[PDB]
């Protein structure tokens, strides 16, 4: 069954767990030298999250099978997650493709942003190509995180007017906040510890999206680079 | 050396990979999805060879910017893959290189531009908005899927120069050899092609085969069945 | 579809990549170590294309096997790479489309074989000793990277058929065209190509060269500089 | 100061410590379908172990700087780590290199077996080309896993017999398990807890070699293959 309850995650499998107190030291993986002094350890490796990513393809694979779906990337922090899981989901769609076989999705961007240093400012803007090529469309948002939930509830209020035949949701992390207004994905990689993370493409004011693991900010990183 | 700001006269800009007019493999010596097969001729460019030529053109890059910050542009939705690969390589080697003392070397920002309908050039480009004044007084990379006609860069030049850039250079995978050419150069550029549509690593027929691994030619039957 | 068993035929084999005698591309095309470019020519198969075709020879062996165990047999030291690749993409075709009801594919085994100095055959094969008959009663793939003069796999498939092997079939990587040929075809084949002395993949010049990602062609000087 | 003293470990930066209840849910990556009814857990997936494997090479390249060394890949188990090692070993110290750099390393490939089942049968066979070519040279030791420390005392003792200017030890796994004899090695992945892992390469009687993650073999999958 395609999901399409936006904010209930119905059927979802758990995520990963990652605990409160789970991660790495700066010096059990390649970390930028620079970058070193403004974190304060790995929470979750880059290669963690490729393997997870992968079973996210087989999940969604698994779920939509051969129906036609559109993928919508919530530029900029889910571009990684969002190249993964395509690259995923087509290799697995073409390794058990037949000659009779038809293409699986469609791909969309649409930048969404909220965030002021590590905080939501309560207001969003958006910008994208026109959304009325989703009407009749199974659609699939990208999202890097779940934090308070701003972001997917109000964007998801946006997509109703365009009559869109289904709405899923696919997260890489949900962070376990007090600020969290209750909206859950229908795929999901990790739950993740109350902290500010950057890296895997999400940013502190558009620093660190090109380091390669998730890992947590520290206060000094926080103050240098403040708005 | 210098940072090019000659946007479309690629004045310093290295020789790309020369793809010979009767250069190509065929279907079954590489992986190809099945559904796929009908509708393709040949194998162009295979993935793999892609990707290490992105990983060149990175260096490439690197050498020019050296540590002064830039600002990296994608023209989507056929450049997302090129535009990938290349922050994977450049980040690698800046990161690689990178002392305690160093800096970032880029930002990066997303542009969507249309104009094909089928395997034509409608003439007229769709740039969806946005206010790119954050790149005022900076360097811009533009990283374009592929350069056939010409007309989607020598607009966009003419769009983000309004912006008030430092400078302009352009980086482009593919450059076709095609007589439609209005004579736009990149400053980096991948492979010279013949003069054919092609499909996969991003690019598209309709939205079909952007999925595809390899660079390959569209045949007319696929061209037929998915026309708009 | 059958097995083959006709060491040296490549009965059913389908055809390589061919490359031509003309075919490569300039060292600047590609990421090529900086103390390597002085004893280099030219880049012949990029790692990335080297990597797509062992894909499909992963492929084309599956279709062969289907879920028959099979054991696989690394010709040590230069077929790591191909060895390598080869387990990677066998392993995830094989494991992707497997059911809860499924068994493992393959067994893996190494020997050691040597007979080159410099860039050519001293025409005696060393094989470093191992009871084989693990192997008795069971299908054997060899994985070799190149046959050049076929001296290699005629001695060695001699000495393998002494442990009363149920079949033995041929991955080899790339083929050289020279005269030196003894004739040995391999079952499933990458590239056809030019006859010139090849380094990177894991092929070597003196115990040099194997690091290198691309499969190029050493220099006079580099074969000189190395000389044993 | 490039190592030699082979099980002591003189100056090895800690490994990454894997606790006695750390893993994750078979769920929560791929697993080769039928492997799943023999596996209880995945104890390190794929991604930290090429993610670790990366940071070892060039704590690896950092001590070697530019002196030649050789590589030996103790078989059939190390495998994995050996080809990831050499990946980005090569890479490192490519990227790093200029015109009148040197290449960095030969290497070499020695069968080592001891184990039935999950144990040691205490006694070890050997199988190489001859090692006199060892001679003189920097030798890096690479080995999957040390367990008892069987395998390396035994074959370290070997060595000295061949005039080998320095022998050091590079392992990706340790096992926390009381049968160990105090073996330590120059440059460690990870300390794992006591139980048989099989995957990346490591395997129980010639199968999971092909498993892509280091995982823990449940009694089932044990009795399944016994000897
Ligand atoms: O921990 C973090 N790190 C980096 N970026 C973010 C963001 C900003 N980006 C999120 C959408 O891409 C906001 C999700 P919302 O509206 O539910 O808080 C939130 N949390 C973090
Ligand atoms: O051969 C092709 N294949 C697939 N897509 C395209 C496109 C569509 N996209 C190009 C910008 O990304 C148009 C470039 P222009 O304005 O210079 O002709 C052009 N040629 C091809
Ligand atoms: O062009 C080359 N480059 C690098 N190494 C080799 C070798 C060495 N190794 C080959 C077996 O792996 C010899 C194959 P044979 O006995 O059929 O000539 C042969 N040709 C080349
Ligand atoms: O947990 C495990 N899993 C899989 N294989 C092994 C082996 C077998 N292989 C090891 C050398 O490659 C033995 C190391 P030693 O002599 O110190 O016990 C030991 N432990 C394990
Ligand atoms: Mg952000
Ligand atoms: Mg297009
Ligand atoms: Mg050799
Ligand atoms: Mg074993």
């Amino acid at each position: 069954p395609i999901p399409n309850n936006p904010g209930a995650g119905e059927n979802a499998f758990d995520p990963v767990f990652v605990n409160d107190d789970d991660g790495y030291d700066l010096d059990s993986f390649m970390i930028p030298a620079h970058y070193k002094k403004y974190l304060t350890k790995v929470l979750v490796p880059n290669g963690v999250i490729k393997n997870r990513i992968e079973k996210l393809a087989y999940d969604i694979k698994k779920v939509y099978n051969n129906e036609e779906f559109h993928i919508l990337c919530l530029l900029k922090g889910s571009r990684g997650f969002f190249t993964a899981l395509l690259k995923h989901l087509s290799r697995i769609h073409n390794y058990s493709a037949v000659e009779t076989s038809k293409p699986l999705f469609g791909e969309h961007y649409v930048r969404v942003k909220s965030y002021c240093n590590d905080q939501s400012t309560g207001t969003l803007e958006i910008v994208s190509e026109d959304l009325s090529c989703l009407k009749g469309k199974h659609v699939l948002i990208v999202e890097d995180i779940i934090d308070t939930g701003k972001t997917l509830v109000k964007f998801c209020e946006y997509l109703k007017k365009f009559e869109i035949k289904t709405v899923a949701i696919a997260c890489l992390f949900i962070k376990r906040t007090p600020l969290w207004n209750g909206f859950k994905a229908d795929f999901v990689g990790f739950s993740i510890p109350d902290h500010f993370v950057v890296g895997y493409s999400l940013d502190y004011n558009e620093i660190f999206r090109d380091l390669d693991h998730c890992c947590l900010v520290n206060d000094e990183g926080k103050k240098k680079y403040k708005a």
